[PDB]
This record gives structure tokens, C-alpha cells and sequence, in this order.
């Protein structure tokens, strides 16, 4: 579990998104497993804005933040799950790293702010949902 804090936004896994979540829904993407819903209080991480390539993600089944290196966004074909047949899935980012179903929702993080969240992985793989080309979630 886990989310993005980002001005009145709250950016989850779309397949871990509450029912308030969709009761007050921003904006949806089954494709890329993102979903933002509104917030009364304001949040307190930052955005980055940028085409690193290293950073450091939360890693809950290990309680432990580790340092990787991760492609580009990107098209990447993803085993089926108990949330998602299997399928391409979009604006996705690959890495080696440990990750367990309920890891999703942990942040990806570079020098600039946060750089998206956890959604997939297996076999020593971790995936992240990119949230750098939504630039919207800085203002409004
Ligand atoms: C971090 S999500 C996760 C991690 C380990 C195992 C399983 C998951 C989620 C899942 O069932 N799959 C199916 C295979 N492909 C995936 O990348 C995701
Ligand atoms: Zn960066």
C-alpha cells in the first residue's frame, strides 16, 4: 500500500483505490494502474521533473529503501495478477529489486522529488508507474 501526497491530490494504484477514492476521482488510467483522487488537506511531496534514471524506492516487505537503477517509460508486457489479466501496461519503469504484491504503492524517488510508485514485479523484478508527465498534478 501507499500514495503520492501532492498538493490536494492523492496518487494511488488504481487497483488498491478506496471507494472514497472513487467518490471524489480526479482523473483514471486502467492501462498505467493509476488513479488520483481529491484531498481536503494539502500534501507534502514534491513532483520531479526530469528523465533520471537512478533512485532510491520503499520496499515494504522489506521495511527498507533501496538505491536502483531503472529504464525509461515505457510498453512492457505484464504477467497476470489477481488484479490484471496478463497485458501490456504503459508508462511503466523496470528494475532489479524485490517486490511482493502489497509493495505496490511504495515511492520511487530521485534528486528531483518523487518519480512514481510501485505497481509490478516478480522474479527479482520491481515495477513503477511513472507520474513525471503529469504535470497537472502541480497545480489547480
Ligand atoms: C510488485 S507487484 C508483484 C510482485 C511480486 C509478485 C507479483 C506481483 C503482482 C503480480 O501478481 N504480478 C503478476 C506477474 N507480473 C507482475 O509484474 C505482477
Ligand atoms: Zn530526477
Amino acid at each position: 500500500s501507499g500514495a503520492i501526497y501532492v498538493g490536494n491530490y492523492r496518487v494511488v494504484n488504481r487497483h488498491l483505490a478506496t471507494h472514497n477514492d472513487w467518490a471524489n476521482l480526479v482523473w483514471e488510467d486502467s492501462s498505467r494502474d493509476l488513479l488520483v483522487s481529491s484531498t481536503t488537506a494539502q500534501g507534502c511531496d514534491t513532483i520531479a521533473r526530469c528523465d533520471c534514471q537512478t533512485g532510491v524506492y520503499y520496499c515494504s516487505s522489506r521495511r527498507k529503501h533501496y538505491p536502483v537503477s531503472f529504464s525509461k517509460p515505457s510498453l512492457i508486457f505484464v504477467e497476470a495478477s489477481e488484479y490484471y489479466p496478463a497485458r501490456y501496461q504503459s508508462h511503466l519503469m523496470l528494475a532489479v529489486g524485490h517486490s511482493e504484491p502489497g509493495d505496490c504503492g511504495g515511492i520511487l524517488r530521485c534528486q528531483h522529488g518523487v518519480v512514481g510508485i510501485v505497481s509490478t514485479g516478480g522474479n527479482g523484478l520491481v515495477g513503477f508507474a511513472d507520474v513525471r508527465d503529469l504535470l497537472w498534478l502541480d497545480e489547480e
